[PDB]
RNA sequence: GGGAGUGAAGGAGGCUUCGGCCGCGAAACUUCACUCCC
């Protein structure tokens, strides 16, 4: 594909036939992350699993020991003293079933949206296919939905993640930021691979971690040892 | 070796001959995969 020259300039500067460890990449990190931002650091595994088996789907959360040195703006839909419960946690906009026409006139002012079960019956129907494209939809299985809704908030402003292998059986997740010190890097490069690792299917065939790979918003990428 | 599509992820910037072109919509761009084609 056609590259712009800050690109082909990064080429010259990783080995595609090497792996890469875990650390030497994250000092890589800084020199690729060249694009006019502070670019996010992300790790791909494409994973022995058969996507087609609901049984070997990974899917899961994890928190990060360094956060995403991002500002995650949650959105709170709930129901009752929850809302105040959810209030105490943080969440940037708290609301309940209201929250669901303001967003039908164009409110889309957060990065993240947890709800109580309980509300789940209008946010699940209407606030579907308008949400449906960001991946903003509340779910069980994502975290995004309990009743311990402060905790859940909690959690997520501190940088924790989610990750589900997709369709053709690979998983991506953001690790940090370009400007993270190289081993806060790495250790939130090695936290996301063990969370991959403690989700393996029971009835998964083969080698687990087929690869896996470290890259930036814009840059190239580096494979490396999973176990580094 | 190159041209593309599809999925997921990251993403608010990306490219430029400096004329502008593309993107902040799912959409630019980039990554890992699934295919097509030359
Ligand atoms: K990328």
């Amino acid at each position: 594909p056609k590259h712009g020259k800050r690109y082909r300039a990064l080429l010259e500067k990783v080995d595609p036939n090497k792996i890469y460890t875990i650390d030497e990449a994250a000092h890589l990190v800084k020199e690729l992350a060249t694009a006019k931002f502070d670019e996010t650091v992300e790790v791909h595994a494409k994973l022995g699993i058969d996507p087609r088996r609901s049984d070997q789907n990974v899917r899961g959360t994890v928190s990060l020991p360094h956060g995403l040195g991002k500002q995650v703006r949650v959105l709170a839909i709930a129901k009752g003293e929850k809302i105040k419960e959810a209030e105490e946690a943080g969440a940037d906009y708290v609301g309940g079933e209201e929250i669901i026409q303001k967003i039908l006139d164009g409110w889309m002012d957060f990065d993240a949206v947890v709800a109580t079960p309980d509300v789940m019956g209008a946010v699940g129907s209407k606030l579907g296919r308008i949400l449906g494209p960001r991946g903003l939809l509340p779910n069980p299985k994502a975290g995004t939905v309990g009743f311990n809704i402060g905790e859940i908030i909690r959690e997520i402003k501190a940088g924790r993640i989610e990750f589900r292998n997709d369709k053709t059986g690979a998983i991506h997740a953001p690790v940090g930021k370009a400007s993270f010190p190289p081993e806060k890097l790495a250790d939130n490069i090695r936290a996301f691979i063990r969370a991959l690792e403690a989700h393996k299917p029971e009835g998964a065939k083969g080698t687990f971690l087929r690869s896996v790979y470290v890259t930036t918003t814009m840059g190239p990428s580096v494979r490396i040892n999973p176990h580094s």
